[PDB]
């Protein structure tokens, strides 16, 4: 059984390679994902296709509860595997499975370095400093629905601030830090990627959620054991780090 992996591309999770060289198939792509996917496949013993999902979306469910993305090419039984960066989640374990995570990160925040700011603390008692999040993402849901209390009173800023605090984009709110007087909410791992690419920037204060990143597979399926087994091995083997130092390492 040749598996078929849904994956999506994500810097630098999955990319293309830069190559005009004749690579078809697997070999068409570079990426922290693919290096797993290369890792897992040979400690299960099993031959793989990665074909992109499709309409380019993880997964979410509409007002019908019908899914989309990744996830949806795992409950129609289009897909194996997926293998990126997937958060496991409530919602969705209600219709696919997950392996134990192989990364784990949460919400932290962008800024410059040498300021006095240490923390979220430090920002949601001001307003000299702008900060916000890419509207509609994972990072503004969880402050919209955060019982937290400060981080309400970020939510409330963000939101009457609406127009201006909340970005379209990573890249938009990346800008919006090199340019202005400006924090942005992001994820940890992304702001990992960020801040090892431009010096100027840092990650403030620690992480303000938590989540992972898992191998999905449809309900049921006799891999997903496996592949935790596989994670947990390459984690204390100490693999897990250097496939993370080798795509996120910068100059
Ligand atoms: C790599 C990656 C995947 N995803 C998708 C997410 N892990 C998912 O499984 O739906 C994501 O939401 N962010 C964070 C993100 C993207 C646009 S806004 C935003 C946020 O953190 O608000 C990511 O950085
Ligand atoms: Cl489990």
């Amino acid at each position: 059984r040749t598996l078929i992996v849904t994956t999506i591309l994500e810097e630098p999770y999955v990319m293309y390679r830069k190559s005009d060289k004749p690579l078809y198939g697997n070999d068409r792509f570079e990426g922290y994902c693919l290096d797993l996917l290369k890792e897992l496949s040979n400690i299960l013993g099993f031959l793989y296709d990665v074909k992109l999902v499709p309409d380019g979306k993880y997964g979410a469910q509409n007002d019908k509860g019908e899914w989309n993305g990744m996830v949806k090419e795992l409950i129609d039984h289009r897909a194996d595997l997926a293998v990126a960066p997937l958060t496991i989640t409530y919602v969705r374990e209600k219709v696919i499975d997950f392996s134990k995570p192989f990364m784990t990160l949460g919400i932290s925040i962008l800024y410059r370095k040498g300021t006095p700011i240490d923390s979220a603390d430090d920002l949601a008692k001001q307003t000299k400093i702008e900060y916000g999040a890419v509207r509609d993402g994972s990072t503004m849901t969880f402050f919209k629905k955060s019982k937290i209390s400060t981080y309400e009173k970020m939510w409330a800023f963000m939101s009457s601030r609406q127009q201006s605090a909340l970005v379209k984009n990573s890249d938009e709110g990346i800008q919006r830090v090199l340019t202005t007087d400006y924090a942005l909410l992001m994820e940890s791992t992304s702001i990992e990627y960020v801040t090892q690419r431009n010096c100027n920037l840092t990650q403030i204060g620690g992480l303000i959620d938590s989540k992972g990143y898992g191998v999905g597979t449809p309900i049921g399926s006799p891999y997903r054991d496996k592949i935790t087994i596989a994670i947990l091995q390459l984690q204390e083997e100490g693999k897990l780090h250097m496939m993370k130092e080798k795509w996120w390492r910068g100059n």
